[PDB]
C-alpha cells in the first residue's frame, strides 16, 4: 500500500505520532520508502529494510517464523497494509535513537521539512 501525503499524515496521526514531530517523520518516511508499507531494501552487509520505516534486520525484526530482535516481531509483519506493528516498532527505535537511525532522514531532511498544512 502506497500512501499520499496526507493519508500518511491521516494514519500517523490515528497511531499517536506526536503532532509537533509530524514535518519530520513525513520527511523520513518519504525519503526512507516513499510512503511504500511494501518496501524492502538490501544493503551491503547483507540486512534488509523492511516496510514504511525501513525497519533493519540485524537489530530490529527476526527474518525467522518466531517474533524476535528488539522490538520482538516478525519482519514480515512490517510489510503489511496495517501499520500499527511497524509504528509500535518505529517508537521504539526513535525513542532509543532519536531520528538518527534513519539515514534518510540524517541527510534530506536536516534542511527544509515538507509543506503538510493541506492535511
Amino acid at each position: 500500500k502506497t500512501f499520499t501525503r496526507c493519508g500518511l499524515v491521516h494514519e500517523l496521526r490515528k497511531h499517536g505520532f506526536e503532532e509537533n514531530l509530524m514535518r519530520n517523520w513525513v520527511c523520513l518516511v518519504e525519503h526512507e520508502s516513499s510512503r511504500d508499507t511494501s518496501k524492502t531494501n538490501t544493503n551491503r552487509n547483507g540486512s534488509k529494510d523492511y516496510g514504511l520505516f525501513q525497519i533493519n534486520d540485524r537489530y530490529w525484526c527476526s527474518k525467522g517464523a518466531s517474533p524476535g530482535k528488539d522490538c520482538n516481531v516478525k519482519c514480515s509483519d512490517l510489510l503489511t497494509d496495517d501499520i500499527t506493528k511497524a509504528a509500535k516498532c518505529a517508537k521504539k527505535i526513535y525513542k532509543r535513537h532519536r531520528f538518527d537511525a534513519w539515514y534518510g532522514w540524517k541527510n534530506h531532511c536536516q534542511g527544509s521539512l515538507p509543506d503538510i498544512s493541506s492535511c
